[PDB]
């Protein structure tokens, strides 16, 4: 089965930095293909470097929870993944001044009650600005408190990460460089995979 | 008529910096449908804040004039533009340590070759950083000589900017902020509203 997959997030989803606008995007592809896996990443956004098949997702750079929250319904509707891959907040922060648990919670609540039957997966981010630790700290609990409850969501740990600033981060001191966002791809196939081959097969 | 209108570029069409990736397309948008003018942007890419209807492009955040060469011809007979907006070759210069007069020329040539009733506008850079300056210098002879010949080319001399580095830079400190791409797409609509309310009427 084609698995639809619709990448939701902020600059680090649309892919500021390094790798062309392709994000985790480009490298996550090929190792999922690679696993035999057939991959529709879908979204209205399209931006990513040649090599990369599929360049559609819902990165959105600048954007915080709530600007999420705002149109994600239509999203879902117009497009009907069976996985998104959420990576959201770290703008309520660091523009904001909000650490915004209750606005996570609450945004992978909306996602459920839009599409029910959809398995989501909710990441941390690696961690720069050393600020961003604060909000990665309140992820794990607040996916854990609805895995419990029986909802089908999944933490993805990017902040495990073997980070090196001299490596990972691009030219603009904040965004990771391609090399990073492969890092970051490997992370996500790490925490996905599995549950992928189970909704193929 | 709808006027479709191909943005062809690097990450100053992309449009990384200020403004969600909707480069100086949001405010050009704005202006020419004021004018009175019913434009669609067109390509593959599609990327811009929420309040830009319309964002599709070819700019491509990286990409030199060899580049972009090495695959117009399909972009051109794939969305069948009116206009171009051809904004080239700082990677050239920046990235490849060349100066690439030629280039740019050839690439003219070779979009006429392709869509000979096309119209289509070259532009040079806000001077920022510095040396782009040296690049900036040749593309109007280029211009001139081909228009002298009879082709409907165009220079667009987004040079003339009232450059406040201030203002007009974002926070990557290279690429242009919300405020520098609202100067650039005044700039466009001056030296291209003429043609295009004639090219509609
Ligand atoms: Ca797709
Ligand atoms: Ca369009």
């Amino acid at each position: 089965k084609t698995i639809k997959i619709m990448p939701v997030g902020d600059s680090c989803t649309e892919g500021m930095g390094g790798g062309e606008m392709g994000s985790y995007r480009t490298e996550l592809y090929r190792l999922l293909t690679q696993a035999g896996l057939s991959i529709d990443f879908v979204g209205s956004q399209r931006s990513g470097p040649s090599s990369l098949p599929d360049k559609d997702h819902e990165g959105h750079s600048g954007w915080t929870i709530p600007q999420i929250a705002s149109n994600i319904n239509n999203w879902l509707n117009t497009h009907n993944p069976d996985v998104v891959f959420l990576w959201i907040g770290g703008n309520d922060l660091l523009l904001n001044g909000n650490l915004n648990a209750t606005g996570l919670s609450n945004l992978i609540d909306q996602i459920f009650t839009v599409k029910p039957n959809v398995t989501l997966f909710v990441a941390d981010y690696y961690p720069w600005p050393e600020a961003i630790k604060q909000y990665n700290a309140v992820i794990p609990g607040i996916v854990q408190q609805k895995a419990n409850a029986g909802k089908k969501v999944y933490f993805v740990k990017l902040s495990e990460i073997q980070f090196d600033r001299n490596t990972d981060i691009s030219w603009d001191g904040l965004h990771l460089s391609e090399i990073g966002y492969k890092k970051i791809a490997n992370i996500w196939y790490k925490y996905t995979i599995d549950i992928l081959r189970a909704l193929a097969g």
